[PDB]
């Protein structure tokens, strides 16, 4: 019915930094070769989307943000072979072209066709499928899910299980996977280890889930907001500490608590200082610290290289290290199989039109993941 | 004959920073319980020794420096069980107590009994076995090899093969092991990979040798001293680049040359800037960069965390990651078996008394490793 035609629908447009989203009428062009048009069913509000608003994450404006979602294919452009109209799909903010050096590398996942390193805010072809008030609107990480309908490159979409609950599996599009893979694939948390997770929002709780799934014996949650402690304990945290409660730097407290340094630390906040702190708190000779949090654009951190010379390992990753097209479908299967839970991350559910409200809940500290339904 | 008695001998004393070594008479006390007195046979001049003279590496003065060496046990204190008078031995700058949490860890080697993190310049018991001009002289990393005789803790010495050539195997006490292990044990260089080695001195060439032994396909040597290239090529470098020859920053050059970034990079110099450069030159999604160089005391480097967030891995190690007491004896065995070469590192041989000359050759850029014989 709408196949091959321009669709007029509602989308949350971000016209300027530090402004509420503007729910308005947009024109979504029909999919070109190798492009898939998706009708959104659910989308979660991740801190990265708020980073676009606050200026922490730089991307061309105006833009239709949104990168954590699930929808149904409405139509496909010529040549698409991996999905079909009616399929349940999860847009992939980190593509998987499958032909570049990284996609071919056993451990790489940061596909070279990403729109993260030097954001263009367009489709793979350099153009936009969105128009608003007669003006072209930028895409965001090749996903733009804060719209009733979106247009993505074939390499930026994955077909998932037809019976998966879209209002829950959208978290596999970002939050959950990032968190879980960071612990289980990047850090490679080991059985009996001691972990330190800095930041207890949705990705941190998923980090905690991965550590617990890996057999960690101790999982110390760290947050300056004590209201996050309860849910952290529920998915696995054996202890939670609030840096504001101590008179000494949190890295000393954690070093003493772990009797010389943790085995694995994770920064899941987005601060230069906690990145350095999370590295210091890991054991000087064999500790491993993983940066997950996105810091303010263009800022450098300052650190003493002896932290690394003693033997520490410092690393980071996009989307928990997972090759997107291949793991998204498997993560959904595993979710379907009850291998991990998504419910503990979902604290509020709202209709898409209440997006600003959802951003207010995240900014106020009240929610973990608010899911927006269309 | 000298057992149980104070020995009077010559030693190179460092009385003040940035001053030539003072060849003078010293009194070396007899070894106490669990201590081993060694008659030095040969000692190499490593850049870390020069770091003590220049102030780059801080340690209590006055001191008897030297940590890369080999000698013969003269006598042992009560309770020693791992070595005997007459045994050939190699002093361990990084101890191996075998009882602490790091010693017990499968990947750790930075034993908690080390004198590197908070340098005391003494024996394990907090006292010195050296006297000079009536004053107590500090020990250096529990080794102090720039003396005809030294006293080391039992956990700081390894018994090696009785037929090994001490004027060559002293390099296994520092330079060679450090370099080689960095590539093969810490980076874990893979077959067919591309490597970038910054700094072509003794440790740099041994990093090259480990890359070549791991099967790397390309090994790019980087050095601002073109005279180092030849030797670098002789031990395995496939190409050598001098940053002064290009108009663009060396990390762009190396990223271009590797078509996107090397798999493995190594900083073997001791500069904050090169450390950051070597990390950048490694492929953004799966590159690994290892810091080997020792930078100036207490200085912080500045870096953008996005370098890690795309997927890079950044690490450092002391002594190429090797557990000292277990690996040194095996490393000698392998050298005896011709599994690796030491000759290429040795470019000058001098009698101990010409120590200052040996430091001059190092500082002038003329040598790689000068071996001092007693
Ligand atoms: N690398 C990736 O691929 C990826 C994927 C998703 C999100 N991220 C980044 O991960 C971070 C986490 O995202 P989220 O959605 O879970 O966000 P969030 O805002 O829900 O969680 C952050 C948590 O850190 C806490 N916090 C803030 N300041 C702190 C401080 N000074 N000390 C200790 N705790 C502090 C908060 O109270 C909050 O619970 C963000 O910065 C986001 O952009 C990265
Ligand atoms: N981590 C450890 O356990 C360990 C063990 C031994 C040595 N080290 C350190 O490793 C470093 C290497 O030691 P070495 O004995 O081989 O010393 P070295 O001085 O012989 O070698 C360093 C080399 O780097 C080159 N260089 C200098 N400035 C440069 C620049 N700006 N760019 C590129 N190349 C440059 C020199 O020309 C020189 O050939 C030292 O800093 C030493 O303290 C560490
Ligand atoms: O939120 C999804 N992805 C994040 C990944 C790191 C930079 C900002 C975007
Ligand atoms: O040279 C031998 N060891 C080095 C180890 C790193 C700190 C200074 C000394
Ligand atoms: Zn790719
Ligand atoms: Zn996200
Ligand atoms: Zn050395
Ligand atoms: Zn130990």
């Amino acid at each position: 019915s709408t196949a091959g035609k321009v669709i007029k629908c509602k989308a949350a447009v971000l016209w300027e930094e530090k402004k509420p989203f503007s729910i308005e009428e947009v024109e979504v062009a029909p999919p070109k070769a190798h492009e898939v048009r998706i009708k959104m069913v659910a989308t979660g509000i991740c801190r990265s989307d708020d980073h676009v608003v606050s200026g922490t994450l730089v991307t061309p404006l105006p833009v239709i943000a949104g990168h954590e979602a699930a929808g149904i294919v409405e139509s496909i452009g010529e040549g698409v072979t991996t999905v079909r109209p009616g399929d349940k799909v999860i847009p992939l903010f980190t593509p998987q072209c499958g032909k570049c050096r990284v996609c071919k590398h056993p451990e790489g996942n940061f596909c070279l066709k990403n729109d993260l390193s030097m954001p263009r805010g367009t489709m793979q072809d350099g153009t936009s499928r969105f128009t608003c008030r007669g003006k072209p609107i930028h895409h965001f990480l090749g996903t733009s899910t804060f719209s009733q309908y979106t247009v993505v490159d074939e390499i930026s979409v994955a077909k998932i299980d037809a019976a998966s609950p879209l209002e829950k599996v959208c978290l596999i599009g970002c939050g959950f996977s990032t968190g879980y893979g960071s612990a289980v694939k990047v850090a490679k948390v080991t059985q009996g280890s001691t972990c330190a997770v800095f930041g207890l929002g949705g990705v941190g709780l998923s980090v905690i889930m991965g550590c617990k799934a890996a057999g960690a014996a101790r999982i110390i949650g760290v947050d300056i907001n004590k209201d996050k402690f309860a849910k952290a304990k529920e998915v696995g945290a054996t202890e939670c500490v609030n840096p504001q409660d101590y008179k000494k730097p949190i890295q000393e407290v954690l070093t003493e608590m772990s009797n010389g340094g943790v085995d694995f630390s994770f920064e899941v906040i987005g601060r230069l200082d906690t990145m350095v702190t999370a590295l210091s708190c890991c054991q000087e000779a064999y500790g491993v610290s993983v940066i997950v949090g996105v810091p303010p654009d263009s800022q450098n951190l300052s650190m003493n290289p002896m932290l690394l010379l003693s033997g520490r390992t410092w690393k980071g990753a996009i989307f928990g290290g997972f090759k997107s097209k291949d793991s998204v479908p498997k993560l959904v299967a595993d979710f379907m199989a009850k291998k991990f839970a998504l419910d503990p991350l979902i604290t509020h559910v709202l209709p898409f039109e209440k997006i600003n409200e959802g951003f207010d809940l995240l900014r106020s500290g009240e929610s973990i993941r608010t899911i927006l339904t269309f």
